[PDB]
């Protein structure tokens, strides 16, 4: 079997992407953030403390004939940006774009941090990293992809994120009409539970390509591109008037500047990020200082190929017994 679902940016800056997911019987449709950097499927629910819900659609397990409380199970997650949530666990039927999985662990949020409360367009997250990162205790649970793996035509899913435009998540097949050229596959390390790979270098604008190994993770759940301080400094040095701001917490640049493209290497292939993709607009309403889409990973501890990078490519997440990542131009 296969599945295919449209994913939509939540705002005009592509800060995140939401994808409708059907949960329960009868279906309760929620718009979830598909996150290849985490492994928990959690949702706002009727059990979430009311003051922490502001416009989100909630999952009501009592209205689902297939929902079952997973007795004694709890979950607690904290993300790299400081956000966190926790609650209990149900099992229910979950369908993504026609692809259905029974007995999927649906983690009901009882408490959520303020960054989720203020994001009224995101009803939850669907984790697509490896299941070793799942936070359910005492019995760890499998991701939606893991549970669907046996039923898929091919054990893959693909991410085709749009720039200021809708995109597609596909499960179980590779759409050969959605990219150009050939797909370049590269090795994945699962040692930390992430879709971790090694980029072969970078280039700034029309500069010479610098061959150097950048270890990082492909993370659809992170907005920006986080790279070592040496690379990021070399990029912003080409933008007139750009500087790192401590009060803003990153590199900013004059909104009147034109940004150079950024190229990253996948084996012998090259993925080019247009400079327009790196503009994230004024730091405040009316400001003439703009926030940059490429930032340093020094404080994070890990390099993150977030949406800024991934939306420039067609990305294959190959979940075979030896997992690989595929990148193609589009
Ligand atoms: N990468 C996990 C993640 C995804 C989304 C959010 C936000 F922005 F919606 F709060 C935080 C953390």
């Amino acid at each position: 079997s296969t599945g295919s679902a449209t994913t939509t940016p939540i705002d005009s800056l592509d800060d995140a992407y939401i994808t409708p997911v059907q949960i329960g019987t009868p279906a309760q449709t929620l718009n979830l953030d598909f996150d290849t950097g985490s492994s928990d499927l959690w949702v706002f629910s009727s059990e979430t403390t009311a003051s922490e819900v502001d416009g989100q659609t909630i999952y009501t397990p009592s209205k689902s004939t297939t929902a079952k409380l997973l007795s004694g199970a709890t979950w607690s997650i904290s993300y790299g940006d400081g956000s966190s949530s926790s609650g209990d666990v149900y099992t229910d039927t979950v369908s993504v774009g026609g692809l259905t999985v029974t007995g999927q662990a649906v983690e009901s949020a009882k408490k959520v941090s303020s960054s989720f409360t203020e994001d009224s367009t995101i009803d939850g997250l669907l984790g697509l990293a490896f299941s070793t990162l799942n936070t359910v205790s005492p019995t760890q649970q499998k991701t939606f992809f893991d549970n669907a793996k046996a039923s898929l035509d091919s054990p893959v899913f693909t991410a085709d994120l749009g720039y200021h435009a809708p995109g597609t998540y596909n499960f179980g097949f590779i759409d050969t009409t959605a990219y150009t050229g050939s797909i370049t596959y590269t090795a994945v390390s699962t040692k930390q539970g992430f879709w971790e790979w090694t980029s072969t270098g970078y280039a700034v604008g029309s500069g010479t390509f610098k061959s150097t190994s950048i270890d990082g993770i492909a993370d659809t759940g992170t907005t920006l591109l986080y790279l070592p301080a040496t690379v990021v400094s070399a990029y912003w040095a080409q933008v007139s008037g750009a500087k790192s701001s401590s009060s803003v917490g990153g590199y900013v640049f004059p909104c009147s500047a034109t940004l150079p493209s950024f190229t990253f290497g996948v084996g012998s292939a090259r993925i080019v990020i247009p400079g327009d993709y790196i503009d994230f607009g004024p730091i405040s309403t009316g400001s003439s200082s703009c926030f940059g889409g490429i930032q340093s990973s020094a404080g994070i501890g890990i390099n993150i190929f977030g949406d800024v990078a991934l939306k420039a490519a067609f990305v294959v997440f190959n979940g075979a017994t030896t997992p690989t990542l595929g990148f193609a131009s589009k």
